[PDB]
């Protein structure tokens, strides 16, 4: 694989320090290779795991084009090389806030989970408010999923019905979901460009736990911004959720009075996502997580 990497890089006019090549296999869509070029700059090489690379990454690249065009408070991958055989970009500054350990079923944290630095929330709030305000509507030909506020609500309604039809859903959980769907005042009246897979493994931080970059824009779309807040709630609890909401609101992010409550209900719909992923991915672990999560 190392020899293959060097050759693939060479074909794309990328020349590496062989001794620096390291593999990261945590991605389900790409093998990721870290390597320095001959000027000592750190690169990430995305080697696709499945065919039809161009069609399958078109959406992500459109989102990255928007972020690279508009955003200044955080870095996002800037694909200098982009072919069916290789995506390569300069590695973002900083390190992941945490990485998922699948055996343990939780994070290996770079930050102190018992004393989370308040700068993490302040900086993530800035990042998300900037991201969610990007004017995606100004693009001439976007292939991203784009929802109005009403469409985002109907999307959830439909996704829930589809999960119910295939997996079934416990009566009380279903009723909670429906109460959320039916409560007008809880739903946001603005949507935005989201990252869609915001979590510690994708949030790059500096030594002070400032979020300085976001990787992996596979799930980018224009919809309810709430999905980008779920990680804070699940990792840090209500306090971390409140801190992020506060920072986001105060820097000018779209805020509505029931935003926290809405995000908590979205968190209660976590099983929808697990069930969907089980279906598309065929990964046994997600199938069993889905069965237990749906009750
Ligand atoms: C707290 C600690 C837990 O972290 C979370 O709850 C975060 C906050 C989830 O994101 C939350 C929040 C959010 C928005 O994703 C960031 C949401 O979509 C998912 C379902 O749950 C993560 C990351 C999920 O991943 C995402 O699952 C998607 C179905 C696909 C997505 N990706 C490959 C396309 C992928 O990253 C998912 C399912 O939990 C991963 C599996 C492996 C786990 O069950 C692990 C062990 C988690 O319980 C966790 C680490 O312990
Ligand atoms: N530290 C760091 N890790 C990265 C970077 N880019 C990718 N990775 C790692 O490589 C993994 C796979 O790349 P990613 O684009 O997420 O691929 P996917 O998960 O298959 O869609 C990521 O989840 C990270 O763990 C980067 O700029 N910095
Ligand atoms: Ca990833």
């Amino acid at each position: 694989d190392i020899k293959q990497v060097i050759e693939i890089a060479k074909k794309h006019n990328l020349f590496l320090k062989e001794e620096t090549i390291q593999f990261n296999e945590s991605g389900l869509d790409f093998q990721a290779v870290f390597a320095q070029d001959n000027n000592g700059i750190d690169w990430v090489l995305r080697l696709p795991r499945r065919e039809d690379v161009m069609p399958r990454t078109k959406v992500e690249k459109q989102a990255l084009d928007l972020v690279n065009k508009y955003a200044i408070s955080f870095q996002a991958p800037n694909w200098i090389i982009y072919t069916e055989e290789l995506i390569a970009y300069k590695k973002l500054d900083g390190v992941p806030a945490g990485t998922i350990d699948h055996n343990i079923g939780n994070y290996i944290w770079e930050i102190d989970i018992n004393n989370v630095p308040e700068l993490f929330h302040k900086s993530l709030g800035r990042v998300l408010a900037e991201l969610h305000s990007i004017p995606s509507n100004k693009a001439a030909a976007l292939d991203l999923v784009v929802h109005t506020p009403e469409e985002a609500r109907m999307s959830m309604k439909q996704r829930m019905d589809a999960v119910r039809a295939k997996f079934g859903v416990g009566e009380n959980l279903w009723n909670r979901w429906q109460a959320w769907l039916n409560d007008d005042d809880m739903w946001p009246k603005k949507t935005g460009l989201i990252h869609g897979d915001v979590h510690a493994g994708h949030t790059m931080i500096d030594k002070d736990a400032n979020v300085t970059g976001l990787i992996d824009w596979t799930e980018a779309k224009v919809t309810d911004v709430s999905h980008d807040f779920i990680f804070n709630y699940r990792a840090f609890g209500e306090e971390g959720l409140e801190a992020l909401i506060l920072a986001y609101k105060e820097i000018g992010g779209y805020y509505w009075p029931k935003m926290k409550e809405h995000i908590i209900e979205l968190n209660a719909a976590y099983p929808v996502s697990i069930a969907e992923f089980a279906l598309v991915s065929g990964i046994e672990e997600y199938e069993q997580m889905a069965k237990e999560a749906l009750e």
